[PDB]
């Protein structure tokens, strides 16, 4: 019965925050992503996110992915991971991400993608 | 003058094909992703995708990200890359992807993520 | 003044431990990587590693990469990261890794690579 | 019998070249990596590489990994992949890589790792 659900307010290991609304019945959802550019406490930015969670076998702990469309740069980041209910134990989203920068020349493509992780917990 | 445009029919280096529809003014779009099994010859699965293309500075070669919500498994894949005008004049999407599998215990999280690339060109 | 030094005994966020020996003047080094199975409790496998640490500008927090040649499978893992002095003063290696599995046909290449992270701290 | 062997001279999809010497009986090997920084035809640089190939079940087509210790930067890149003998069909190494940059502050770690691929063919 214990459905790990993406809807709500989350924060992460770098101190960025994220809010995701209601997941409709085809798994779609939208959110906002707020990020720490600086000392962390002054300059904030909001960017939209859009994703889908997988509904195959109505899992507790489904996998999901979403795209963050940076409002302050020409970059795009995509996240994928899984909503786990560890013991008790908050909910926790374990994610991996790819950050695509824009390059002017296709000869620079090879260097345009960063990778990393994010762990998200419910915001308090 | 012409730009690189996600809208249309695409194919890739693995033989999978993808159709993307119109890109609205927020950069959102929807589409379909077809791939195949065995000796790539008969059974074709279709899965929807949703993503966004970065609109910051209305670039001619925009970055973008999308999420593929697999119809036939518990998995999710995210793609991000850039729509280039190649040196030979043809549109190409250079992407990288993260394929997240569903695991059962959070202790298996470590091994749930594959990474790789796809290069898409227009279909005839 | 003290720098961050790969030489020594290390442990990580998954419970695996690693020993690295002396780093010669070319930046080369060797060591051992131990991990475990089931409920992480009894059977420990040991595999050798070899790598190099970047020496350009004799930095105090050098980047490095190493290859783990698994003793118990056909697989290979590579790690790369950086040896930091953390904010709390303790040495930490932040790494990312690519785990390549062996496949049989070149058509399965696409799915042979996992990615993720490990964070190492010194053992007592 | 057809052993895909790392020893030799290779080139890649970006026009970098690589030479690897003899693989000893524990799988170790060393090489040089020559890279195109510019128009491709003028400024060359050589950097050492060191790796191991997996010897578990003496495979044709073993997996391998290696570290390239950049001589002209504080970065490190690691490659992992597999030596395939496709039909006939050259030998071909399909690789993935992680490029670690040096960051001054551990607060920048998250952005320090790029990922991508390289396909290598025997040099002619
Ligand atoms: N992809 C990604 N981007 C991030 C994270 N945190 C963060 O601040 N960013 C911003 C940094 C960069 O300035 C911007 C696009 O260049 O994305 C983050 O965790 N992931
Ligand atoms: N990791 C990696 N690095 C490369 C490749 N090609 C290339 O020229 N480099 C260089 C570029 C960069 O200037 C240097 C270290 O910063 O590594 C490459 O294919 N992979
Ligand atoms: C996240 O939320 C809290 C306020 O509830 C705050 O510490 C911080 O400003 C937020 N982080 C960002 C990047 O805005
Ligand atoms: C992709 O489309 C082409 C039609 O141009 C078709 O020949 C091919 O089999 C398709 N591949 C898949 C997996 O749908
Ligand atoms: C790592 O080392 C510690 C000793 O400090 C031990 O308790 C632990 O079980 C070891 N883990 C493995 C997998 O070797
Ligand atoms: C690779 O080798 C050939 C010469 O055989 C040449 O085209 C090129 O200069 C080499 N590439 C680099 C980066 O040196």
């Amino acid at each position: 019965a214990r459905k790990c659900s993406l809807t709500g307010k989350w924060t992460n290991d770098l101190g960025s925050n994220m809010t995701i609304g209601a997941v409709n019945s085809r798994g779609e959802f939208t959110g906002t992503y707020t990020t720490a550019v600086t000392a962390t406490s002054n300059e904030i930015k909001e960017s939209p996110l859009h994703g889908t969670e997988n509904t195959i076998n109505k899992r507790t702990q489904p996998t999901f992915g979403f795209t963050v469309n940076w409002k302050f740069s020409e970059s795009t980041t995509v996240f994928t991971g899984q909503c786990f209910i560890d013991r008790n134990g908050k909910e926790v989203l374990k994610t991996m991400w790819l950050l695509r920068s824009s390059v002017n020349d296709i000869g620079d493509d090879w260097k345009a993608t960063r990778v990393g992780i994010n762990i998200f917990t419910r915001l308090r």
